């Protein structure tokens, strides 16, 4: 009937051949068969990752592994909660239209000169992704970015779109590497290994601010831009006001928490998801405080983003329970000694790049966080590295519009051309790689 | 400076006196400081009950009752992933406009009538509110009953629109009462007392057929309608088509599974949930079909009903951690002795229908259930009786527009008297009091 559910029926088929035809113990060839299974529906997009997300409790409990408010308590996990509450301060800000304001005041910080503009839009884009997200960022940014283009007579001057464009767009991508909300693979990764708010920040926000300019000299170096005129920007100077400014006070508020947990946690009993409970609070008080409503939190969240949090960690509860793992680590550990840890982390790094070309990030880190996490458990090797190298390159999409929701949307401009982006972007994810396997090696070893 | 947080802060100061000036245990001085705070809370609305929820875990873990992630569990209950799966459902019959169609069907197997279309209006409001909702169905009949009123004259015939109108909106409301999808009271008696599809079905099916008649026997012989003439729609009739069909099947399969859980679960193995299960499968089945998208699922459910179930189901366990439940059961051991189970359950019923009318159904039952609940098991005494008893008398609301969506609603329109409508809903109170106390008294004992 349609390529997707021929897709889930040969995956049904290939779950059955594995099932029956794998000389393995029984519950490493039923965690074995449903891994593939679930690869495949999340890697195809036949069905929407939520909803395979939602499947893997499922077919869990049917294959009596586990028992069903078990495997739906994965869904409940503090880091969901914590993301929520990003949610809650990107609605916010969005409300009240804090993030229109810093981008008019930085561009208002440019005299008039587009030479700066476009780079300090690149800058705003990342500060901005780290918190809203990489979607709705790009969103907003882009009128911004026609605007000031606007008098550069687009038909000869392309480069210059194209510069300004999928600038914004990978630093959106980029900026979503920062900080644990931002990107959904960060929470991915910080739920798998417990890995809080500063401690993300530690790994992401150094890769962050040595990638972005990195990806500005290439795009820039690759096509050329002139980048000499001047803007003037029609639209009126948004001034404070009283709303905007709470937000601004409790955004710092629940930041500096988040950055000072430790601290402040080991100074008030030792509370055990005190980022979480610092994003509940930063909702709380954001309700309290009349700048924003639960309306606008609802539709301003992704809860298929929580539910896919949920499905990822009862696939990797499930693999740890089946022995899965240990079995696969027991197989590769030949391999893994033939082959350092740096070719290691190369290959990953590689692959990983190149997939999130062609699958949804969020969904290939699911994917592949647990796999790699478990795995590097049954070999010691702590799942920290793998795991926060799996969530940066996955984040790191650059060859595809459909690759990342920005990247489509900025390509909906039509500016912008499907070779130099794949060019562009192959370059990007080659240095990208060379940066990722230094920054693992070196900092964190 | 407003009402709500002035409200806040007084309920801040309450808790503050109580938390000092209790001569009890410090666990119940604790619990019952809490549940005060929640109670004015949920009730005033002075924040969104679905905050008050998210701030339940919140002060649960700051004062040391439970950990961060045993608080949160309580948001993963399989009985919020079966109301999701209703609204799932719900989605999928919104998109492929199913209720549309049974609506015209029936308004045809009307011939031109309108001395029946109301009532056989009144039976497919209820129909739909098992499953759909108790403001969505209303929203979308409104329109029909204009089309079906619009050659009465309503300006001398104001007592008909009453009629048509008031009685969609209460048959909305008792349809609500039928399944454990359709009113959220139902899924939190659930919850709170382990109750399946059908064990809820079997208590709230004959009390909705019982109770529905009634109201309209009510409406009819307090105001007088003519309902003599005759209505010819102008709108096409739509016709069945490819995924009708399918979305259709899918939920005649889903109620199927719902209600023949018991022998079928028996027959694989005794899965624990196995409703919450058939509802994923629902979910799986829809989006394979390929007639509901996750988007839609997204912005037709509410998310804040399931957060606030988590917080209701946290208050609960709160209350049997802290020992305030057996308190409180030790302190009213006496009274319940001195005035026997009748009269306990006709001013429980009192209290609830009087108060759903001033606050939301879903935030008292919510509040009460948890109570009711803890402190009957303190006494024995099954807490299925009251919490069954307290989610049908919140969905109980007819006096005030502001009591329920579907009553605003129908309100909006303008046609209506809050004379009037106070009036009828003060008989409809009355007679639904009797009702419920004669049902709990023979059916259950
Ligand atoms: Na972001
Ligand atoms: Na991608
Ligand atoms: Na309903
Ligand atoms: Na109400």
């Amino acid at each position: 009937l349609h390529r997707n559910s021929l897709i889930v029926l040969a995956d049904v088929a290939l779950f059955l051949a594995l099932y029956h035809f794998l000389p393995f113990e029984h519950n490493v060839v039923l965690g074995i068969s449903m891994l593939a299974f679930i690869a495949v529906l999340w890697l195809t997009e036949a069905l929407h990752v939520t909803v395979t997300a939602i499947l893997v409790p499922v077919m869990a409990v049917f294959f009596g592994i586990f028992e069903t408010q078990a495997a739906l308590n994965n869904f409940a996990n503090s880091i969901i909660f914590l993301f929520l509450g990003g949610f809650a301060l990107a609605a916010a800000m969005h409300h009240q239209g804090l993030d229109k304001v810093i981008a008019d005041k930085v561009l208002a910080m440019a005299q008039g000169k587009m030479s700066v503009a476009v780079f300090m839009l690149f800058g705003v884009t990342a500060l901005l992704s780290m918190w809203i997200s990489n979607t709705a960022t790009a969103a907003m940014m882009l009128p911004l970015v026609l605007g000031v283009l606007s008098k550069v007579d687009a038909d000869k001057q392309r480069s210059t779109y194209v510069f300004v464009l999928l600038g914004v767009a990978y630093s959106a991508s980029i900026g979503g590497i920062a900080t644990l909300v931002g990107s959904p693979p960060n929470a991915i990764a910080a739920a798998e290994v417990g890995l809080s708010f500063t401690d993300w920040m530690k790994f992401g926000l150094p890769t962050a601010m040595m990638m972005l300019p990195m990806a500005i000299a290439i795009l820039y170096f690759l096509l050329k831009p002139t980048l000499n005129g001047m803007f003037e920007l029609d639209r009126a100077p948004v001034n404070w006001d009283k709303g905007k400014v709470v937000t601004l006070g409790i955004f710092g508020l629940t930041v500096f928490l988040w950055i000072f947990s430790s601290p402040i946690n080991a100074a008030l009993g030792g509370f055990k998801s005190f980022d979480t409970l610092v994003a509940l609070g930063a909702i709380l008080m954001l309700s309290f405080a009349r700048v924003v409503h639960w309306k606008e939190i609802q539709k301003t969240a992704d809860w298929g983003v929580l539910l896919l949090f949920g499905g990822g960690l009862c696939l990797s509860n499930v693999l740890k329970q089946t022995g899965t793992s240990v079995f696969l680590a027991n197989a590769l550990s030949d391999m893994v000694s033939h082959m350092g840890i740096f070719v290691v982390i190369l290959v990953v790094a590689t692959f990983v790049v190149f997939l999130t070309e062609f699958a949804s990030n969020t969904a290939s880190a699911a994917l592949l966080i647990p796999v790699f996490a478990t795995v590097a458990e049954a070999f010691g090797m702590s799942p920290v590295l793998l795991s926060v190298l799996i969530a940066v390159a996955a984040s790191c999409a650059f060859m595809l519009p459909v690759a990342t929701p920005p990247n489509a949307i900025v390509f909906a401009s039509g500016h912008i051309k499907q070779s130099e982006m794949m060019r562009v972007g192959l370059y990007l994810n080659i240095a990208c790689i060379g940066l990722l396997t230094a920054i693992a090696m070196l900092f964190w070893q």
